[PDB]
């Protein structure tokens, strides 16, 4: 195991109770690094394994496809856990007030939680340290290479962090040792009862459509870490030799369709790109979906690691900044408000028909989300509203909402964060443009909007 993966957040003198693993990003048992560094602790120190997740009040801000997939996913988590006589304990509040409660009430001896750059996670990191003694860890199970350790600044371009990233990838790409169980089992509610109360919350800002019926489709991702083996498997064999040539196609289902899993952290990427690297097949198609799920997957963990204000203007690159200011006074072609993004009543029919999909499936094509948050960017009052409403309508109906590759992703349309300087247009300036006249001659979007009616 190597030690390069886990980070020391706060000292402190160890208590003589079990291990407890603050599960958040990474809800998967197997290939989960801040799992099994959890159990050699243990094992250390003759004390068995807790595993806690939190339930956080800050669940209804997205939505029931969100809700209903993290959670039927841990309840296969709590039956796989407990096999390897490994508890669950799932507290509902504020992690801040139920993680210093459960190491005193439990008399915890070491605390472990797994990495995540995000701003809503650091603010549970402060709380939780101002009201614990013992000693507690982070451990990068989300990256091959630990974001601390692939760069110690923020890359301004894929090409000056794709050569970091492979250099580090032999030292780091390597298999998974077996989850070793619990040698006794050791020593705050069903998890069912929590996702009905918590639907039954959710009802009422359900995504309809005029016909009281709902929006959201639940049958394209089943959730669980056993489907997300099985849709790796079906991409290997099936979709993999022709993403090379049809990853920016939105009429053809040949994407891996693995972010819903890669979020929750219900698979692993190292998982994925080490059945990737031995599968035979396109160099050229190898190389691009490796390109995506190591370079562009990581390089937005550093974006929201390195940089605090990741969701604002002000990480924007300098010459992006310069220019949407001096772009700011043009007259914009047309303005609707984030209802009308919402619903899709917008004069662009592509437009419009990717926001169904994401209403409908909750995962937009991947070359869609280029125009559709580029579109927001020419439609607003200014960058920042561009922002505000593209992150908003990013976290609330994506599956993988929430997330680094979303905030990266949605600085890369609209900020040109990771990007380079095009040619000057209005309004938008300097920043890439993409057009509906260009799309066009890229792929049959006849086919995409009568798709998404
Ligand atoms: C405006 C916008 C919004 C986005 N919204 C999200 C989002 O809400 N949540 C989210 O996780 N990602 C988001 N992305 C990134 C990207 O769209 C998705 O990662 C990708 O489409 C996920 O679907 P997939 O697994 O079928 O793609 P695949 O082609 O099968 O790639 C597999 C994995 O590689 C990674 N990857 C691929 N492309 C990107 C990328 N451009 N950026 C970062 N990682 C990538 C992902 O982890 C992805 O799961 C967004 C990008 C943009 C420009």
């Amino acid at each position: 195991m190597n030690p390069k993966r886990i980070r020391a957040l706060k000292s402190g003198k160890q208590g003589d109770g079990p291990v407890v693993y603050w599960m958040s990003r990474d809800q998967r048992a197997e290939d989960n690094w801040a799992l099994l560094f959890s159990r050699a602790i243990a094992k250390e120190a003759n004390v068995p394994v807790v595993v806690v997740f939190c339930l956080t009040d800050e669940f209804l801000e997205a939505g029931i496809r969100q809700y209903e997939f993290m959670l039927k996913g841990l309840q296969e988590l709590e039956v796989s856990l407990s096999r390897k006589k490994i508890p669950s304990f799932f507290l509902r509040g504020d992690p801040g007030e139920k993680i210093s409660r459960f190491v005193k009430d439990y008399n915890a001896g070491t605390l472990v939680t797994d990495f995540s750059p995000l701003r809503i996670k650091n603010q549970w990191i402060e709380k939780v340290i101002s009201g614990i003694s013992i000693p507690f860890f982070e451990v990068d199970a989300h990256n091959v290479v630990p974001c601390w350790e692939a760069s110690q600044k923020h890359e301004y371009a894929a090409h000056t962090f794709r050569p970091k990233l492979y250099a580090l990838l032999p030292e780091f790409l390597e298999e998974f040792p077996e989850l070793e169980p619990n040698s006794v089992t050791p020593e705050v509610e069903t998890l069912s009862d929590v996702l009905e109360t918590g639907v039954k919350a959710l009802l009422p800002e359900r995504a309809l459509l005029k016909n009281k019926d709902p929006l959201f489709e639940p049958w394209h991702f089943e959730p669980g870490e056993k489907a997300a083996k099985k849709v790796m498997e079906s991409f290997i064999a099936d979709r993999l030799d022709s993403y090379g040539a049809l990853r920016n196609d939105p009429t053809k289902n040949m994407l891996s369709n693995l972010s819903p899993y890669l979020h929750f952290g219900q698979i692993s990427s190292q998982r994925v790109v080490l059945e990737v690297e031995k599968a035979e097949s396109n160099p050229g198609s190898k190389k691009a979906f490796l390109d995506e799920i190591l370079i562009w997957k990581e390089i937005s963990d550093n974006f929201c690691y390195y940089n605090p204000g990741y969701d604002g203007f002000e990480s924007f690159p300098s010459w992006a900044k310069e220019s949407l200011n001096a772009h700011r006074n043009d007259v914009r072609s047309h303005i609707y408000t984030l209802e009308e993004f919402e619903a899709g009543k917008t004069h662009d029919p592509l437009w419009n028909a990717s926001q169904m999909e994401l209403l409908s499936t909750g995962k937009m094509h991947g070359y869609t989300r280029m125009y559709w948050a580029k579109k927001i960017l020419e439609w607003s009052e200014s960058p920042e509203k561009a922002l505000e409403i593209a992150i908003c309508l990013n976290d609330r109906y994506e599956l993988d909402g929430r997330d680094p590759n979303g905030y990266a992703g949605i600085a890369w349309s609209i900020g040109g964060v990771h990007d380079r300087a095009w040619g000057e247009r209005e309004v938008t300036g300097k920043i890439r443009y993409m057009s509906y006249e260009g799309c066009k001659r890229k792929f049959d979007v006849k086919l995409y909007i009568e798709k998404y009616s």
